[PDB]
């Protein structure tokens, strides 16, 4: 079974492990961040949530890509393995020899 | 075939389906929420448009997900069916005994 | 192997072909668009940085989707060539006969 990781913020009620985006509001102040790489301020608040949420599909997508590596490698070993397919259904009982069903009867 | 959904806003000319993303322009009122759980205002419509796009996507994931899920459980099945590889190419003829390919010549 | 784009705006040290997002800081004009369609504007500079990581997640799924597609092809492959499964594993020797196993004994 695949084991993804849940969004952490979302536009609703939150369920377990995660919290309510904060839009916002009239009658809040109004600030941007006071560092030259920070993220504070309530202008920045709901565009960082989301950012959060994007950061987690990516990782999200990033498991599905290891999962599905292993099934195409999985897929190519199974090509490469080799295994033979039915021989006619006409009455007959064949055997094997150089990679062709062949007429048992030919040997009797 | 997979069916995934378009993403609903674009910042661009919209396709079937999809809406153009309003960013802030100059000259508008710049507005916030009046509940402590509502989105509307300017200062936070485009931010809610992206979002929107960032839950399509996460159902996107999901439906990838279950593809996935079901296409690791079909290899599993194929890897336990116990089908038979290939007798030797020497130009003599095998028969199955004990999982092995077993000369004929040795029963008659 | 699958390759996949990586996000073009982060919020943190930039890798190779990356850049970090600039949230709104205190201190700089609070400006918006002066088109109806553009997304020009201090305003909007971090959602349309968040926006275009969204819109390579969702290239990044359609890559996924199409390697999925070719993997759920393969496998009907597999599951239709027909290929046969093991014989008896009780000492006797068995050849192939209207899609079953059958005594070798019997036609000797």
């Amino acid at each position: 079974d695949i084991v993804l990781n849940d969004l952490p913020f979302v536009d609703g009620p939150p369920a377990e492990g995660q919290s309510r985006i904060s839009w916002i509001k009239n009658g809040e102040e109004i600030l941007g961040a006071d560092t030259q790489y920070g993220s504070e301020g309530s202008m920045n608040r709901p565009t960082v949530s989301v950012l959060r949420n994007v950061e987690v599909l990516d990782k999200n997508i990033g498991i599905l890509k290891t999962s599905l590596e292993t099934a195409n490698s999985d897929i190519k070993t199974i090509q490469e393995a080799g295994y033979i397919p039915e021989a006619p259904r006409d009455g007959q009982a064949y055997v094997r020899k150089d990679g062709e069903w062949v007429l048992l009867s030919t040997f009797l």
